[PDB]
C-alpha cells in the first residue's frame, strides 16, 4: 500500500469525497469505502473512485450475516468493482467461508476483522479475538484487520497470523492510535477523520507520511 | 405485525422483488430489506417499497461498526425511509447506543440482534448472547432478534428481555425452524426463501399463516 497509508473515506456526499480523495491521491494507493458513503451515494461510487483515482478499493462492509446472505453481499460488492471486502469473524467460520468462496470465484480478497478499535470492543469481541484470528488462519485467510488503539493486542494478533499475513489497522489519529507504534505490527494504517476533517487533507496526509518515513 | 409474519425480501433484482412482495402483500404488514437488495438496486428501493405496498420496512443492515460510523449508517438509513434498523450487539454498548441516539433523533427504532440462527453462531455469538440481551435491557432496547433454529435459546432470550419487549425471529423454513414453535416465544417470524423461492409465494405465505392461526 503506497506509503503504508489507507484513506478511510467516510464523507457522505460525493463532491466532498471526490475533492478530498483527489487532494490526497499523491500520498495513497488505497481507499477504504464504507457504508456511510455507499448508502448516501450508491454502489456506483466504487467504480467511479477506482477509475478516477486508479486506486484500489477496500469495501468496508463488516459483513456479519448468515452464510447465504454473506454470499450475496460479497457478490454484489465485487460486481461493483471492489478489490477486497472486510468481513467480521465473530459470526463464525461458515459465514467467513461463504465470503472466501465468493472471493475465490471473483478473483478478489477478504479481510478478516478480528478485534475492533473502539471501547465497546472490550465487552465481547476482545475475549473472542485471538480465537477469531486462529479461525482465520485455519480457513486460509491472508488479510486481517486489528486495532491501532491497543498495540499489545495488535502484537498478539500478529503473533497468531504470522509475518506473511497482511494486517491493516484503524483507530489512528482521532481514536487515539499512533502511526509509528501501529506500524511496528501492522503493514498499513487506516486513517479517516485526521485526514478528511483537516483544514488541509493533503498536509495532514503528508504529515503522517513524514512521521513514518523515519 | 400482520399475521405475525415478516417477509425477508432478499431477491436481488427490483422486478422480481416487486413481483413477489406484491403477490404476498395481503398476508404481511412488514418487509425486511437487507443489503442483497439494497446493494443491487440502491437505497431508493426502501421508499419505493414503503410507498407501493404501504408496508413498514425493517432495514436489516446488522450494523456492526464503531459508534461514529454506526451513527452515519443509521442516519442514512432513516433518511431513506426505513422504520427500523437491525443492529448487532456483539460490538458492545457504545456502538449500540450510537444507533439508539440516532433513532431517538429521527423518531425510529432499533432491533438488537442477540444470537444468530446459523450454525457458526455457536462459535462466538451464542456464548455472549445472554449478556448481549442483558446489555440491551440496560440500554432501554425494546426490540430484539433471536434464532428460530434454537427455541431453547429463544426461550432464554425471552426470559431476559421480558414479555413487554418485541422479539422477531429468523431461521424459519429454509434454515429448519418451525413457525408455530418459534411463535411460542417470538412475537413475529421472519421468512425469506420458503416464500420468495416458492413456485407460488402467495400460497407459501398463506400456508404458513394457516399453520399458525390454529
Ligand atoms: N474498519 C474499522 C474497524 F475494523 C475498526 O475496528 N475500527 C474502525 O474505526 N474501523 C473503520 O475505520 C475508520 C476509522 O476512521 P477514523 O477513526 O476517522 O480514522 C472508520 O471507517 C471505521 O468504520
Ligand atoms: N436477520 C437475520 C438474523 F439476525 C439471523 O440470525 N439469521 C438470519 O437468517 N437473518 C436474516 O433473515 C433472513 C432469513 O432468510 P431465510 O433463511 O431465507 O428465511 C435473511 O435475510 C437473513 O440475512
Amino acid at each position: 500500500v503506497m506509503n503504508r497509508l489507507i484513506l478511510a473515506m467516510d464523507l457522505m456526499n460525493r463532491d466532498d469525497a471526490l475533492r478530498v480523495t483527489g487532494e490526497v491521491r499523491e500520498y495513497i494507493d488505497t481507499v477504504k469505502i464504507g457504508y456511510p458513503l455507499v448508502l448516501s451515494e450508491g454502489m456506483d461510487i466504487i467504480a467511479e473512485f477506482r477509475k478516477r483515482f486508479g486506486c484500489r478499493i477496500i469495501a468496508d462492509f463488516k459483513v456479519a450475516d448468515i452464510p447465504e446472505t454473506n454470499e450475496k453481499i460479497c457478490r454484489a460488492t465485487f460486481k461493483a468493482g471492489a478489490d477486497a471486502i472486510i468481513v467480521h469473524g465473530f459470526p463464525g467460520a461458515d459465514s467467513v467461508r461463504a465470503c472466501l468462496n465468493v472471493a475465490e470465484e471473483m478473483g478478489r480478497e477478504v479481510f478478516l476483522l478480528t478485534e475492533m478499535s473502539h471501547p465497546g470492543a472490550e465487552m465481547f469481541i476482545q475475549g473472542a479475538a485471538d480465537e477469531i484470528a486462529r479461525m482465520g488462519v485455519d480457513l486460509g485467510v491472508k488479510n486481517y484487520v486489528g486495532p491501532s488503539t491497543r498495540p499489545e493486542r495488535l502484537s498478539r494478533l500478529r503473533e497468531i497470523i504470522g509475518q506473511d499475513s497482511f494486517l491493516i489497522s484503524p483507530g489512528v489519529g482521532a481514536q487515539g492510535g499512533d502511526p509509528g507504534e501501529t506500524l511496528r505490527f501492522a503493514d498499513a494504517i487506516i486513517v479517516g477523520r485526521s485526514i478528511y476533517l483537516a483544514d488541509n487533507p493533503a498536509a495532514a496526509a503528508a504529515g503522517i507520511i513524514e512521521s513514518i518515513k523515519d
